[PDB]
């Protein structure tokens, strides 16, 4: 939609997509996270975590270090450039970061840190 | 599309979408799959694939016992309802099915066949 | 070892083998499962569930439904023909059966029921 | 073993571990690669390449973009600590670095660099 996008991650630990375009002309952008299904939090939380392809697997070893309590994300992580909440079915979260932050011809990547959930809930995001 | 749908496989061995939905007033269907990326069919080949969510892992482990020339498929699987071949970056193949080879309340998956794909890249189908 | 086989499930979602092949002359065969790393069950338990690969998809999902308190598998689901507990790390759980509920010929699946694992944590198992 | 790890990757492209702890008493460490499986070098080929995780991601892609006659991985690349060559199935190749190229509080992955395999074939080491 115009600086959205609305991303689902189901009970299957898949998000429905997996590429990300924010246009420059956006001041901000924003992530709508829905989770489809019925299993709780503790079993297939899902969030919508944002670094570069450099960092990610720095932001996932931390966060899994983190514990659930901590929605598997190390607190005040600086290599986080955006993220929502973990959440189980049922629940919404959406986050707006301000397009500033990210830089023509870095490659970013979306992902979630759920244990074992980023080897397949992961995708590109990229600044056009 | 009516009666039809257009699925990418890429080359992080994902798929574009993960639920196909075929209207009951589909007297065929049609898959349409391409493969944007730059890496070749040996290397990350990519096919579409219809069974039962029951047939799917014995039509993915036998398909890899076929191996490379056989697109990694048994020839003449009965529990394949239809497939496309294997095709790599830049290629496109289609395959129609009768609408008729679906159940109502029966639970269907696609799935690529290639070794170790089916982990990642796979959906449900069902009629509606 | 000859008729017994240890595997490990670890916090990354993946078993340490794909493959066993129990010997023939076995009357017996024992699956001995640990589970290196740190995190708990509530959120990465482990378990080697066996069946027919015709009957996987079945058990998984009835599996997922019957919960965590029954160790995600259906109380007596005669699908199963052996399984371990649902183990947490640090735990380790070993299951012995008879070999002659295995025929030459059939395709079994080992595999995990925890929901979302069986993506990654299956394999075959074949009486040679 | 406590200066040696044997590790093999296989057909259904996982290692069988992801998780590698160097003793600080070994003054050098060997790594030996066997493939289990059929498949060729060109379709499911493995190498073991040691980087910190903050690294990993440019290795794995200056890797890809390298190609099969490099072994995917760029010729002299000063970010990997160590690596074995790309091998197919039934073969095998050992690679021995020193511990002091290691220090504590640093985090390091080792991993897979043929394409798309890192997302599976990949794992942590630590000096302890
Ligand atoms: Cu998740
Ligand atoms: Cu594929
Ligand atoms: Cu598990
Ligand atoms: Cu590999």
């Amino acid at each position: 939609a115009e600086c959205s996008v609305d991303i689902q991650g189901n009970d299957q630990m898949q998000f429905n997509t997996n590429a990300i375009t924010v246009d420059k002309s956006c001041k901000q952008f924003t992530v709508n996270l829905s989770h489809p299904g019925n299993l709780p939090k503790n079993v297939m939380g899902h969030n919508w975590v944002l670094s570069t392809a450099a960092d990610m697997q720095g932001v996932v070893t931390d966060g899994m270090a983190s514990g659930l309590d901590k929605d598997y994300l190390k607190p005040d992580d600086s290599r986080v450039i955006a993220h929502t909440k973990l959440i189980g079915s049922g629940e919404k979260d959406s986050v707006t970061f301000d397009v500033s932050k990210l830089k023509e011809g870095e490659q970013y990547m979306f992902f979630c840190t759920f244990p074992g959930h980023s080897a397949l809930m992961k995708g590109t995001l990229t600044l056009k």
